[PDB]
């Protein structure tokens, strides 16, 4: 009945616990000490972090809870607006955009994206095969190159040409700096000292809007016919109201999909490669499957579908390190959680996804081991035990896109290269609003299989 | 490219090769001579028996192959209908029943089953502790008593009371005879001779006995406690897709299905596991140490059973050497090539010979015939699709976890409470119905005098 709560800092309550460079890993440690639920207070805010499948399965009841905007998502509205990810379920523009955009992530849409996914995946393989003796690969950097280029090409027929750059594209430099300022506003008054920080925020948002303007103007002047994400954005009509998306919302969606479309996916690929080089039994099993399934120089759509074990590898990477580590919920009415924790209408909850995926009562005692075989049979996983893509009607719309891209890329990587952990890399998880291994490097020796 | 094929008997082709009391062991011997794949022809049917992980890993690709109904499952349809095991994947009642009944095998359902599993397991332990001097135990018979009562109690709140009987329950007398007639329809050189007419008459009477018990189980439930067991989901559970529940014809097929599938293979597993334990005293000791330190209470709990790691490895190593459901069948969904060597047309049939697959020397090494539970410490070291005792994919065994929990609980209590003796130096004799069991397996067990 009485809820635990971590240590407090006077009038700041628990907020200084978040004044760290790895807050999710710190929240995981508090969960280890306090258990399945604890209260977290900050100036002007109260929330509750859930860690057990038992309580999270109740919070995922959509008749009792709706998506809440975390403080990180509230601040992100300054550039993402009422796009799909940063809008409330009751805002007209969510359901409208959800109806207009779901078709662009169907199976027939996936088949159309596949060719352009291979285009970028081939650029990755060729970069690595063009390395000189004893040169190494910066894994998370190259994964971000691939995932950003893939969403740009597949979604908008725009080429970021990340593999022609040693520095990151100016879009993500401002993207990262804007998100870093969002991060800073969490652990922060508005004294004059922050005037430059507010000025820098406005410049970085303008840089992103400038790219969006180029993407839209290129399409209007294009003259060709495309059938991608941008096409449904401009021409698709909501079957309810009959209306298409108006002009502010399209640019909010473009910004939204550019960011949501690439960051979590590159982290997933980076984590997947880390666990593979750290677990030679798994890597051999995954490389055997890639070799026997990907028999052509260019993988087909059906061939990617057949990489069952690579998909199990990816799901086991999402279990240990879900790259979007949390989502928020609020109680729609007065209700009781777990029969012991009463909640009022509007009370907020945090789902701590990494901790949910370490519930020993669900996954057994060995939660920290990397075992893709946990996912051999999907029906064996209890309901709401595995939640890397959110929940319900507010779940990740790009889930199938992300899993197809990652399976294609990982499969080609395993077919064409042998990888070495030549530095005996010690896992260092960097935290923005998502999770990535920082400094992860490998050496790859080509198997000399042509494309 | 060219596929081997065993000796033929004129117009009967390979069918007389199956006219034996040990056909699976006969098919294993043919595999030893012919290798990883061979063609087997019968009047009106062609199939291919697979034996290597190399080819079976491709056959388990669900995008290219679907579950096929073998002739054994086709004939079993006369009493199992379109229940879960004998229905085609494309029959509406398979997916519907799969959606409704999968929750009754979840972790929360297992915890609810656990008390009634202990109920039957204690009756077993008490029977053995009540034996007189120099009396022995009939292992497969007592395992069949336990597994049948466990599925009866846990699934349907019906007590077969097998430990109060000398002769088998009337249900399984007709059940064993019905399954025996299915086996006979397989091996018959000519299928409708006059001699078999009574055999068909007896077949129908045995089906009526089984259906009559189903009627009693259903009427007993209709006359109101409040249960949440397998039968409860059968009667009230609704398919989230179609919104509808199962109709009354299909429920009766499911009850028959789960009564049979729920116990026969599990009793064979427990018998084989106990056989390998008495034949390998180092393993038996290692498993006995674990039972002693984990089962510290007079009644084992759900968590304690979860902790019997070595006993679970013991059960998996018994399933490797003698998988009690010895085969399953597949058909090609489209034209495809197997192993880059064997072209298959749409509809072509395959048989997975599970005991032979589990003896693939390229997978398990030099000691394939040795009983070493250690082989299962790490699943990541086992190549993909090398271990298939519960079938494959969406048609894999739905009762897998229930079977593994029951057997782990029972074996653990057996090892905690008794020391076992192979007083006859029993020579393994594998009986074949549609499943495999050691016939005539007997032991002596002397109690450790630990109260319950
Ligand atoms: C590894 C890859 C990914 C992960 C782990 C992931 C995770 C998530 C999660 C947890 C949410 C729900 C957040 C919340 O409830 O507040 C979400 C929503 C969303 N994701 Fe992803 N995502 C991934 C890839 C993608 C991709 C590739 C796209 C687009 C191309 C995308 C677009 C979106 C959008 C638009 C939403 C909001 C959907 C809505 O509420 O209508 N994501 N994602
Ligand atoms: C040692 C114990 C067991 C073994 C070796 C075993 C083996 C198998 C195998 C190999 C299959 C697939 C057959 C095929 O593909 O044609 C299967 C399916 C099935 N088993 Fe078991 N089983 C065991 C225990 C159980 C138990 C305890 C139950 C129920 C209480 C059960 C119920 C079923 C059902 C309903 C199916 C059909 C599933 C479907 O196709 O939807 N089995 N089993
Ligand atoms: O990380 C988060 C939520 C961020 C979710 C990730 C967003 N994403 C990205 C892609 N898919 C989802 N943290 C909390 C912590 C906090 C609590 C109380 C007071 C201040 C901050 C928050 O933002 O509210
Ligand atoms: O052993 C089998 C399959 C037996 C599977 C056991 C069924 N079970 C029980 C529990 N879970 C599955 N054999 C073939 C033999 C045959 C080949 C050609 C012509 C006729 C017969 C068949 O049935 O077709
Ligand atoms: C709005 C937004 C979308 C995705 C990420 N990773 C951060 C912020
Ligand atoms: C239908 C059927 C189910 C189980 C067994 N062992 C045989 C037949």
């Amino acid at each position: 009945k009485e809820m635990p709560q971590p240590k407090t800092f006077g009038e700041l309550k628990n907020l200084p616990l978040l004044n760290t460079d790895k807050p999710v890993q710190a929240l995981m440690k508090i969960a280890d000490e306090l258990g399945e639920i604890f209260k977290f207070e900050a100036p002007g805010r109260v929330t509750r972090y859930l860690s057990s499948q038992r309580l999270i399965k109740e919070a995922c009841d959509e008749s009792r809870f709706d998506k809440n905007l975390s403080q990180a998502l509230k601040f992100s509205r300054d550039f993402a607006g009422d796009g799909l990810l940063t809008s409330w379920t009751h805002e007209k523009n969510w359901k409208k955009a959800h109806n207009i955009l779901l078709p662009s992530f169907s199976q027939q849409a996936m088949k159309g994206y596949h060719a352009m996914m291979v285009d970028i995946a081939v650029q990755l393989v060729q970069k690595w095969e063009r390395l000189n003796a004893d040169e190494h690969i910066e894994v998370p950097e190259d994964m971000t190159r691939l995932t950003l280029d893939t969403i740009g090409l597949c979604g908008f027929n725009y080429r970021f040409n990340s593999f022609y750059r040693d520095q990151p594209h100016p879009f993500i430099t401002s993207m990262v700096r804007a998100l870093d300022e969002v991060m800073n506003k969490l652990q922060r008054p508005d004294d004059p000292a922050y005037d430059e920080n507010k000025r820098q925020f406005q410049e970085d948002i303008k840089v992103m809007n400038d790219l969006v303007d180029k993407i839209i103007a290129d399409r209007k002047a294009s003259g060709e016919q495309s059938d991608d994400l941008l096409t449904h954005m401009l021409n698709g009509k909501d079957p309810e109201t009959g209306e298409p998306l108006d002009d502010e919302n399209i640019r909010y969606q473009i910004i939204t999909f550019l960011i949501a479309g690439h960051e979590t996916t590159s982290g997933l690929l980076s984590f997947a490669l880390y666990f593979l080089v750290k677990n030679p039994h798994v890597l051999q099993k995954a490389a055997e499957e890639a070799a026997r399934v990907l028999v052509d120089p260019v993988p087909s759509y059906k061939q990617v579908k057949q990489l069952k074990y690579v998909g199990m590898v990816l799901n086991e990477a999402l279990r240990l390190w879900p790259t979007a580590p949390a989502f928020s919920l609020y109680a729609k009415e007065d209700t009781v959680l777990g029969g012991e924790y009463p909640l009022e209408k509007g009370d907020e909850l945090m789902v701590l996804i990494p901790q949910l995926h370490r519930d020993k009562t669900i996954w057994g005692d060995d939660v920290e081991e990397f075992r893709p075989e946990r996912f051999e049979n999907p029906s064996a996983i209890p309901q709401h035990a595995f939640k890397p893509f959110g929940n319900g009607q507010r779940a990740c719309i790009g889930q199938q896109f992300a899993l197809h891209e990652a399976t294609l890329v990982l499969g080609m990587m395993l077919k064409h290269f042998d990888f070495e952990d030549h530095t005996n890399y010690e896992l260092d998880i960097k935290e923005t609003l998502t999770l990535k291994p920082e400094g992860f490097v490998v050496k790859a020796k080509s198997k000399k299989i042509p494309l």
